[PDB]
């Protein structure tokens, strides 16, 4: 089961920041993870 939701650039950003969209609650459009979301994870979580 892999229901990840994140922009084509975000998936790369989180993927780079060691963050996984699975651990992030995207709030974009239909709940898609934004680069801001990724940063928020590492900057809090």
């Amino acid at each position: 089961n892999r229901r990840v939701i994140a922009m084509p650039s975000v998936r790369k950003y989180a993927r780079e920041k060691g963050v996984d969209i699975r651990l992030v609650q995207g709030t974009g459009k239909n709940g898609r993870v934004l680069k801001e979301d990724i940063d928020a994870w590492l900057a809090g979580g």
